[PDB]
């Protein structure tokens, strides 16, 4: 069973494409090295394409049987209800993807009787037909990153009309089932404040801990028929609908399993027979998929006590150790187990007995210290790749803003203090646009958010701690120097002394602009402002699922 096969045409852009970073007079203030910065292109997508496409085979034992058992009887508990046009309409992000049959995005969300008719026509063939395949479009997508390049990576997605009967059909299921299955190892229901504790509390409950990030090779690819089909026995599994039973059928049937692709000229480019990546069920179907084959791993390996946390194919494992030389042999066993269940490793697992060196999420756990003195784990990144698309951003106006969702995210930590919120809050103060509605994705939904209300979003999502954190760790100050020198930012310093700056032209305009120059930049003054709660998101992954909070 290959994941892919092609024909021959391409994959075409649908725009003008930029591969190299753009510049304008506000550039060099953030990046003087330029040259390290690129966005992928279409013109690289015949490397990525043969990166996806391989044959895949699976070996399916009893342990596996035995957690899909368990993960079934889980999910037999969940009741979820069909949405109706208007609420899936109402859950379409205002930018998506135009139909191919004479509406769009804001149609669809004003339920314009165009709109509406179709999606009630495309709802009825789901129901009606179980058989034919549903057309997709594939594009290369356009990121940014710095240099050591990669492929584009590459998207696959159904019409917008298709696109709302998915959320009519499995919105509630998707958003309810994996924490019902999971429970705790389900990761999306966390905010970085939740994880960060339930990762360290994770780590303190182990007797000796023992923990491990697992890199699955191009995840999407590895998902096989029988997995997709597995998945669907597990939403059937839920107290449903009649009607909400057999959506559920079609689409797997017709889209999840597989299809024909389509170019973005609408010429065909070939056929997948594995994870489309720009489906509703896309984040739910990938953490289902990689914990039951992870759970399975563990007992083949005979891992003890084993905690996982899962975001979709990205997975950790934190267990108790057997010692040394037997957990490097356990986790052998657990990647052959895995490769079997086809999900062979990209990199092969270490065995990590430091919390911080477990990278999950991309991220890591390190510790700083609040106003009082006290510990605070947070988790941070390298931000090499955040201060490229930063630059970009600085440049160029884009659908989505990560230098946002990076202070969002991120806000806890030094880079994303001192750096983004310095040069953003900056820029947008030239502008007076403090009060522009910004789009920012977090785990992949799409959120509508004004820079002056980043104060309160912060403190629910990290803690009041998150505007006085300090005597960080040298490992992570190292790190954050290091990226800057490799990309010509200026130095920490440099970026202190811009804060001050940003933060008295914040105070002077008082109400919530002056609120951003209080809490957001206290750590650039010496004689610091006792910081005060403040007066005046969660619960799952929708990545690919073109969702609007
Ligand atoms: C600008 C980013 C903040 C947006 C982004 C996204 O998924 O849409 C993309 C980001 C990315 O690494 O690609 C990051 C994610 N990391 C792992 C899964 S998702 N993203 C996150 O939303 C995100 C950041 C940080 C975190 C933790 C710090 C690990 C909580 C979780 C999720």
């Amino acid at each position: 069973s290959m994941s892919y096969t092609w024909t021959g045409a391409l994959i075409t852009p649908c725009a003008a494409e930029e591969s190299k970073l753009p510049i304008n007079a506000l550039s060099n203030s953030l990046l003087r090295h330029h040259n390290m910065v690129y966005a992928t292109t279409s013109r690289s997508a015949s490397l990525r394409q043969k990166k996806v496409t391989f044959d895949r085979l699976q070996v399916l034992d009893d342990h596996y049987r035995d957690v899909l058992k368990e993960m079934k009887a889980k999910a037999s508990t969940v009741k979820a209800k069909l949405l109706s046009v208007e609420e899936a309409c109402k859950l379409t992000p205002p930018h998506s993807a135009k139909s191919k049959f004479g509406y769009g995005a804001k149609d669809v969300r004003n339920l314009s009787s165009k709109a509406v008719n179709h999606i009630h026509s495309v709802w009825k063939d789901l129901l009606e037909d179980t058989v034919t395949p549903i057309d997709t479009t594939i594009m290369a997508k356009n990121e940014v990153f710095c240099v050591q390049r990669k492929p584009a990576r590459l998207i696959v997605f159904p019409d917008l009309g298709v696109r709302v009967c998915e959320k009519m059909a499995l919105y509630d299921v998707v958003s309810t089932l994996p924490q019902v299955v999971m429970g705790s190892s389900y990761g999306f229901q966390y905010s970085p404040g939740q994880r960060v504790e339930f990762l360290v509390n994770t780590w303190k409950s182990k007797k000796n801990p023992m923990g491990f990030s697992y890199d699955t090779r191009c995840f999407d690819s590895t998902v096989t028929e029988n997995d997709i089909r597995v998945e669907e026995s597990i939403y059937q599994c839920c107290d449903l609908a009649p009607e909400a039973r057999q959506a559920i059928k079609s689409l797997t049937e017709r889209l999840y399993i597989g299809g024909p692709l389509t170019n973005s000229k609408g010429q065909n480019c070939g056929y997948r027979r594995c994870r489309a990546s720009g489906v509703l069920t896309t984040s739910c179907g990938n953490t289902l998929t990689c914990y039951l084959k992870a759970s399975a791993a563990c007992r083949a390996a005979k891992l003890q006590d084993c905690t996982m946390l899962v975001n979709g194919d990205d997975l950790v494992v934190i267990c108790e150790s057997a010692g040394v030389q037997e957990d490097a042999a356990s986790l052998r066993v657990f990647t052959e187990a895995m490769t079997r269940y086809s999900a062979p490793p990209g990199d092969p697992p270490q065995p990590e007995y430091d919390l911080e060196l477990i990278t999950s999420c991309s991220s890591n756990v390190s510790v700083a210290h609040d106003a009082s003195g006290k510990r605070v784990y947070y988790l941070t990144r390298d931000p090499t790749t955040p201060l490229a698309r930063a630059a970009w951003e600085t440049a160029r106006h884009t659908p989505v803003n990560s230098w946002l969702g990076n202070i969002i995210m991120y806000a806890p930590t030094l880079w994303a203090r001192m750096i983004l919120m310095t040069h953003f809050f900056s820029i947008l103060l030239a502008q007076e646009q403090l009060e522009k509605a910004l789009d920012c994705q977090i785990y992949g939904a799409c959120y509508s958010i004004e820079p002056l209300d980043l104060p309160q979003i912060i403190e629910r999502l990290h803690g009041l701690s998150a505007f006085s954190l300090h005597s960080y760790s040298p490992g992570e100050i190292n790190r954050v120097a290091s990226c800057l020198r490799k990309l010509g930012v200026p130095p920490l310093r440099v970026w202190r002394h811009r804060a001050r700056s940003v933060r008295a032209r914040l105070l002077s305009q008082g109400g919530r602009a002056a609120t951003c120059g209080k809490y957001l930049f206290n750590w650039a003054v010496k004689t610091k402002l006792k910081l005060t709660p403040i007066p005046a998101w969660f619960v799952a992954g929708y990545s690919g699922g073109d969702i609007y909070h």
